[PDB]
């Protein structure tokens, strides 16, 4: 609507400031943000005013008129049928009473949602407008994400309080009226309650503390948890290789071990809040009628049922709603301070020919020297002007100078003519490259078609699919950076300006490119305009009219979930007699909850049916007791229900993580590192703190729900008739609502992030859309993203008010069927019952409503448990030990056979080794050759079992498929190609089963020569590392995976080539390390760099997935033929005869010895 456009809708807000802004200059004070809002939508607020003062006066009315309708069994009589007239009278008001409310609710929640997205929508266009004239100062204070927050967190707040602002001035003043009414019904009584009542709220908010200390305490925990966790699933290929899966496992439950242990306190605790908010009524109607009969008052049933009635009333709102306005009213306040300060910010003053004065200017005035000094000159069309000099001279800052952005401390620049600007950092936003180029000035595509010719973009619209209507991310990432620097020419020709400022631009493209673009774009077709080019290509600056040289700025010259999830997440906790149990502390929540309302209503029926006078022994002592039932089985419920959720949450989370590790490799390479540790980080942590609080205020509040509806069945046994259709028409409702409702959701989800979007994308082109005089264009293309949104958020509101009205319309109507199906059968039944009913009817609204919204809730989070499951259900490698164990020597000789051995990473991918089939003889040097790509490696994947080989690798005969795999993997040693250092100690990293010696440990680091670092650190061995070992070089990482296979004796090494990320001053020092170590071992390496294998005693070549050749390597060199030959060749003469020289001398000597 034309009210609720961004453009419209903002600017008069804008408006308002600047008037504020005006008056607060004349009145010498600082301006209030707060009084332009309110000033601008005051007419707003007074009718959601108004609302809520003829809303809180129903909902204290109808406790009031529920006296009259109990007034009239307290002294009934069958013959006066005018009574039963006046009864059935006050039954209608009652009636209309919950109507108004289901109009009033109706009413309110469409206007106040407007209220809300109105100053939303409001204050995102001018924080927009605002970021379009910062000055480059301010640039310089605020950042983009700082400034992108205001749109993506404190905006938002701001429709959330328009909701409970008025509680700040209505919860007040009702707690007094519905005070000043207690004490009609009751007397000096109604104190009591109220004490209790207010007491509530210090004692909410301090538990409110505990748990955020609680809270602030556990996220460390879980910050060591998932960053363990994210380096195990990163490293996991590794981690198994090492047989390290065991620590790790070890390190995760411990974390997890802590992390729950927090968890579950500050779960307690939290549950002690739901807890009191379920008691909480019964404590206060508890001392109230105490303190009432003991002061010597009978309880009867008008008086019970009334003051019942009106703690409901100010209950709800005092201890819920008020508290909830004064947090959320005070982070308004904290968000509008905030804003304030950004549309304060300093900003910039804007006022052929181009003339330029002596001048001087500073990008800081706290700086000591400016930034450019002295500098004059002047350029006319038909010219080019060039500026050269070092980097960081001052040449941008010319530029920007003449653009405007750099303010004169002394002299001054005037112009004139259209600007033009390309800056050295491209920058392209979210549209049709067309349209960045077109920037949206009047397309002509017969022209056009020459700018994408003269700026050779033709090419590359054979590359873009879409050609020039392909779409461009808002930051341009999808482009490569040649590309978008020619779309920044392409752009700032289009616009045909008089007034060419180029800061280095065509350096993006090869020579012959920009000297094309040069030729074509610089030289013929500006050359009727206004030319001023940084360029360090000297052909163009010898090519330039004249040229200015800068230096220190001075110049140097002027030149839906199935019950399986939600019966595992529970049954996962505890034994199925905890969960029976849990039950039944669940009902007996509820049923000594209202059995205690059912004591007051048989009390007052036994007090009716009488001087004599009641035991109070009796009645007043059963009555604690139900109070006291009540509150330990709230207690109790809350707890448990934490401990058997939160109990599952730990379970399943182990058996996740169990499941991970078990996971074969080719689950880590099908899924992303960063989907599967979204699982234990998303997932697991709704698990743990969100979902267990929705589970139980749903079922809290269902169990009332329930209550509510069962009282009054069970007092007026045929509104069983009157529900049934009520309950259809509510299950069928809610399942249509749920189908419809879920899609316009989404679309309100996605549609919000494009607003975000083009304020990030336009502050990083803050300079280059300011320049083509682009404000306002753009500020039309963010009331475009703005007021797209509000249409996706206004369907969102009227599907979600066409559920909400008619879902209070059966609340309502179950009202009117027991308002008057109480007096049709009047002569059934007695005072206290009707009270019971209708005092328990009356707080349907509201529960019911809240039921249904939490009910959507639990199904929805129970998407992530769902997901957590499958993950315990992931299939597994093969046992970590089997039946048979090898024996405690072995391997003996690491005589290593293949046989026909075939490998694949699925048995549905292709097999990428076939009858591979060789014998590696014990202590046999062996390189293994293979084409890049060819998936050589291959090879260590089926001799570690990573996927089960098809054929038979023996081991000193021992079948490696017939043994256990943590056997296997742990007795031979691997070197990785890339390094891991895991952030335990650096004992951990060397020895994380804690079993070498220290003199061991510094005898490695000692002969890797790593110790110097070790001894840096001050912890030596016990010192942590940093993040991934950070703190070491990446040479030095390989320094540790040696020193690991060094630590990890044993008869069989393995090397995968990458040594080279050593400095090759160390990495050949290593690579002799390995030559002097490893003579006692069958070593295997695999190589694409074949000096470092070709001193071996075999080489095995595998450009196919076949064994090709397997022979000595000088054999092979001396067989012309071969490929290793021809692959030696191929890497050149001198390589070749390199390495034949090292094959010939070490095959003559090993020949000669």
């Amino acid at each position: 609507l034309p009210e609720d456009r961004s453009q419209h809708l903002g600017e008069e807000l804008q408006g308002y400031w600047d008037q504020e802004v005006l008056r607060a200059e004349k009145d010498a004070r600082e301006p209030s943000l707060t009084k332009a809002i309110i000033k601008c939508y005051w007419k707003s607020y007074v009718v959601l005013g108004i609302f809520t003062l003829i809303e809180e006066s129903t909902r204290v009315v109808q406790p009031i008129i529920l006296g009259k309708i109990i007034g009239y069994f307290e002294n009934y009589d069958p013959s006066d049928s005018a009574a039963l007239y006046e009864a059935h009278g006050y039954a209608g008001v009652l009636s209309a009473c919950t109507l108004v409310l289901a109009i009033l609710h109706h009413l309110y929640f469409y206007h106040v949602q407007c209220a809300g997205m109105r100053l939303r929508v409001a204050m995102c266009h001018m924080i927009y407008r605002k970021a379009l004239r910062l000055s480059n100062s301010a640039m310089g204070k605020t950042t983009t994400g700082q400034i992108v927050n205001l749109l993506s967190n404190d905006v938002n707040k701001f429709d959330q309080v328009t909701i409970f602002l008025h509680f700040l001035w209505a919860g007040p003043l009702q707690a007094i009226v519905v005070t000043a009414l207690l004490w009609m019904e009751i007397g000096i009584s109604c104190l009591a309650g109220m004490a209790v009542l207010i007491i509530l709220l210090p004692l909410q908010s301090c538990i409110g503390k505990l748990f955020s200390s609680l809270r602030s305490k556990t996220a460390a925990f879980t910050d060591t948890r998932i960053r363990t966790m994210n380096e195990v699933i990163t490293g996991i290929r590794i981690i198994k290789m090492y047989a390290w899966e065991k620590s790790f496992a070890d390190l995760i439950t411990n974390l997890r071990r802590k992390e729950i242990s927090k968890i579950l306190r500050s779960s307690y605790l939290r549950g002690m809040n739901l807890a009191s908010f379920f008691v909480a009524s019964k404590i206060i109607v508890f001392v109230t009628f105490t303190t009432y009969v003991f002061l010597g008052n009978v309880i009867t049933a008008s008086r019970v049922f009334v003051a019942v009635s009106l703690y409901g009333a100010v209950r709800l709102t005092v201890t819920l709603f008020f508290p909830s306005a004064v947090e959320k009213v005070s982070e308004a306040f904290v968000s509008i301070r905030r804003i304030k300060n950004f549309l304060l910010l300093d900003e910039i003053t804007q006022l052929m020919i181009v003339n330029v004065q002596d001048f001087t200017a500073f990008w800081d005035k706290a700086s000591d020297t400016p930034t450019l000094q002295s500098l004059s000159f002047t350029v006319r069309p038909g010219e080019l002007l060039a500026v050269v000099g070092p980097v960081g001279a001052g040449k941008s800052s010319l530029l920007s100078a003449v653009l405007g952005e750099l303010p004169p401390n002394q002299g001054q620049v005037s112009v004139h003519g259209r600007i033009a600007y390309v800056s050295q950092q491209p920058w392209v936003f979210s549209g049709t490259v067309r349209s960045n180029i077109l920037f949206g000035k009047k397309y002509e595509k017969e022209r056009y078609e020459k700018v994408i010719k003269a700026c050779a973009l033709k090419k590359d619209l054979q590359l873009l699919e879409d050609g020039d209507l392909t779409m461009i991310g808002d930051r341009g990432t999808t482009l490569s950076g040649g590309q978008k620097a020619r779309v920044n020419l392409a752009r700032a020709v289009y616009q045909d300006a008089d007034i060419y400022l180029l800061d280095d631009p065509l350096s993006a493209v090869d020579a012959e490119v920009s000297r094309h673009l040069f030729e074509l774009c610089i030289c013929q077709a500006l050359h009727e305009k206004i030319r001023i080019l940084v360029t360090h290509q000297l052909q163009y600056l010898k090519a330039a009219s004249q040229i200015l040289i800068l230096k220190d700025g001075q110049m140097v010259q002027k030149g839906k979930v199935g019950f399986k999830a939600y019966k595992n997440y529970f049954t996962a906790g505890a034994h199925w007699f905890i969960i029976i149990f849990l039950i039944l502390v669940n009902l007996a929540a509820q049923v000594s909850y209202i059995l205690q309302d059912w004591w007051l209503s048989y009390w007052a029926n036994q007090q009716s049916a009488l001087t004599e006078k009641l035991d109070l022994n009796w009645y007043l002592g059963i009555y604690s007791g139900l109070t006291a039932s009540t509150v330990l089985f709230g207690i109790v419920r809350s707890l448990l229900v934490f401990f058997v959720l939160v109990s599952s949450s730990q379970t399943l989370h182990n058996q996740m993580f169990e499941s991970i590790l078990r996971a074969p490799v080719l689950f880590f390479d099908r899924n992303p590192i960063g989907r599967i540790l979204n699982r234990f980080s998303k997932d697991i942590g709704h698990m743990d703190d969100l979902l267990p609080l929705t589970y139980l205020d749903f079922i809290q509040t269902f169990l009332q729900v329930i209550g509510v509806v069962g009282v009054a069945v069970a007092v007026i046994p045929w509104i069983a008739i009157p529900l049934v259709p009520l309950g259809i028409v509510f299950f069928v409702l809610r399942r249509y609502f749920l189908e419809t409702s879920r899609d316009v959701k989404r679309l309100e989800s996605t549609t919000r992030s494009p607003v975000f979007s083009h304020l990030s994308s336009s502050l990083q082109g803050l300079w280059t859309i300011r320049a083509y005089k682009a404000e306002q264009r753009f500020q039309e293309l963010f009331d475009s993203h703005q007021d797209l949104h509000s249409e996706a958020w206004f369907l969102f509101l009227t599907t979600s008010r066409w559920f909400a009205v008619r879902l209070d319309a059966i609340c309502a109507v179950f009202v009117i069927v027991v308002a008057f199906g109480s007096l049709i059968l009047a002569k059934t039944l007695d005072a206290g019952q009707v009270g019971l009913a209708l005092s328990y009817a009356l707080t349907l609204m509201g529960m019911f409503q809240w039921c249904v919204r939490q009910s959507a809730e639990v199904e929805n989070m129970m998407i992530s448990v769902e997901r957590v499951i499958e993950y315990t259900d992931l299939e597994k490698e093969a046992p970590w030990e089997y039946q048979k164990r090898p024996l405690p020597s072995w391997p003996h000789e690491g005589v290593i056979i293949f046989d026909n051995v075939n490998f694949s990473y699925s048995l549905d991918g292709p097999l990428v080794l076939k009858h591979l089939t060789a014998l590696i003889k014990s202590k046999e040097k062996v390189g293994i050759v293979g084409r890049t790509g060819a998936g050589k490696s291959s090879l260590i994947a089926a001799l570690f079992r990573l996927s089960e080989p098809e054929g038979k690798i023996w081991i000193d005969k021992i079948l490696t498929t017939e043994i256990g795999l943590h056997d296997l993997r742990k007795k031979m040693s691997i070197i990785p190609q890339e390094p891991v250092l895991f952030t335990g100690t650096m004992r951990k990293n060397l020895d994380p089963f804690n079993e070498h010696s220290d003199e061991e440990l510094w005898n490695a680091l000692e002969e890797v020569q790593l110790k110097e670092a070790i001894e840096d650190l001050p912890g030596k061995m016990d010192t942590e590392l940093a993040e991934s070992g950070s703190n070491f070089s990446v040479g030095q990482r390989q320094l540790v995976c040696l020193a690991r296979a060094i630590l990890r004796k044993n008869r069989i090494l393995i090397i995968d080539e990458a040594t080279a990320n050593v400095d090759p001053r160390t990495d050949e020092l290593i690579q002799k390390k390995i030559r002097e170590k490893f003579a006692h071992c069958t070593v295997l390496t695999i190589a694409h760099r074949l000096n470092t294998i070709i001193d071996s005693d075999k080489i095995m070549v595998l450009d196919s997935g076949r064994l090709k050749e397997y022979d000595e390597p000088y054999v092979l060199l001396q067989n012309r033929d071969s490929l290793f030959y021809k692959m030696v060749q191929q890497l050149g003469k001198a390589e070749a005869a390199a390495l034949t020289e090292t094959a010939k001398q070490v095959y003559f000597k090993r020949n000669y010895p």
